[PDB]
This record gives structure tokens, C-alpha cells and sequence, in this order.
């Protein structure tokens, strides 16, 4: 049980607090179980990407099953112009992040010298 | 215990030489060098913080840069206020990711919407 806290626009009772505080706990109970199935390993994907499009890349979901993979690459795609790069990407983030379980992949972008890590 | 080289793979939009395949690798290695030494800098620790704010907006918080200075920070902050409307919640939320990221280093984070159930990491 990690340590959490609740940050909220408006003043929060206690109750509507804990609440939230263990509502968040349960739902994350599964991942966390799952974060040991990872290998300590460090890879580093590179990328001709702009800062922006590596941003969007985030969205992907890999710690979940195949469908919620498949189904963020698909959102992801059709928001962005077509191009089988794009595709080709996502396919080597799928084989480091979820074939291989790396911890930590560095997807960095050879032409803007920016990363963002894929944990 | 003083030079770290990670695996690396350059994938691009178009067929590469050995040269520009090897160029690519050493530009890479070489710029995340600092980075991947202050990676055993971090705290074993995971926290979750828990906002209501929806998904868009949670991933628009992964672009802040944690690794590096609070100066690198706080510029990453004022270009992400920057960019939605006025609000000091969000100013708020960037100050604990900056106490519990910078302040505690703390390796994994997990921002977590209330509202649409919706979370990310921050490593």
C-alpha cells in the first residue's frame, strides 16, 4: 500500500477524502501486484519524432492486456496524419514494453534531442 | 560504476547506414549519460496522487521535466499553465509532483484522476 494523498479543487471532508484515498488504492491494487512481472532492464528506443508526437506516445497502455495496447495505438494513429512509421513505432514499444516487460524504455527523439521515459 | 551504455534501437521513417545507424546510437548513449546516472539517485518509494482533473489534462503533466534542475521544472510548469485556462489547482497539483518527484525523488508516481478513473505514470 504505497502512500497517497488527495489534492482537490475544493475544500474535501474527511469522509469524501478517505473515500477517494481508498477508492484510488483499490483500483491501482492489480497494477501495483504486476509491477514485479517487469525486468530491471533499460532500453532506449530512437526516434525521428518531433518533441510533440513523442508527448502523444504516452497515451499508449501497456500495462493492461492486449485490447487496451491495440486499442490506444488505434486512437493514437487516427489522430495523427497516416504513416506506416507511426505503426512501426508502436510495434517496437509493444515488443520492449510488454513482449520484454523493460521497466524503463527511453523513447527519445533523435531529431529534437528530447525523451520521455515509457514506465 | 561511471559510464552506463544501454541497449538501443533506431528505428527510422527510412532505410539507414551502418554510419548513420551507429551516428544515431552514440548521439543518443552520450546526451541520456547524466540522466541515467542520477536514475539510482531515486527513492524506491511509489506514491499516488490522486486530483480531479480529466485524462487530457493528466497527460498533458507528463511533459514536466523532473530530472534536472528545479529550474528546468518550474519552466516546464509555466509552459503547461500557460497553456489552459488560469486556475491555482493546477499550480497546486505541479507543487506536490514537484515535492514528491524533485523534493523526495520518488521513482514512481502514480497521477491518478478521480474523476475519469483514469492514471499515469511518472518516472
Amino acid at each position: 500500500v504505497p502512500t497517497v494523498s488527495v489534492i482537490s479543487p475544493e475544500k474535501l471532508s474527511a469522509s469524501t477524502r478517505r473515500r477517494h484515498e481508498i477508492q484510488v488504492q483499490t483500483r491501482l491494487q492489480t497494477t501495483l501486484a504486476n509491477l514485479h512481472q517487469k525486468s530491471s532492464e533499460i532500453e532506449i528506443l530512437a526516434v525521428d519524432l518531433p518533441k510533440e508526437t513523442i508527448l502523444q506516445f504516452l497515451s499508449l497502455e501497456w500495462d493492461a492486456d492486449e485490447q487496451a495496447f491495440n486499442t490506444t495505438v488505434k486512437q493514437l494513429l487516427s489522430r495523427l496524419p497516416k504513416q506506416r512509421y507511426l505503426k512501426l513505432v508502436c510495434d517496437e514499444i509493444y515488443n520492449i514494453k510488454v513482449e520484454k516487460k523493460v521497466s524503463v524504455l527511453f523513447l527519445y527523439s533523435y531529431r529534437d534531442d528530447y525523451y520521455r521515459i515509457l514506465f
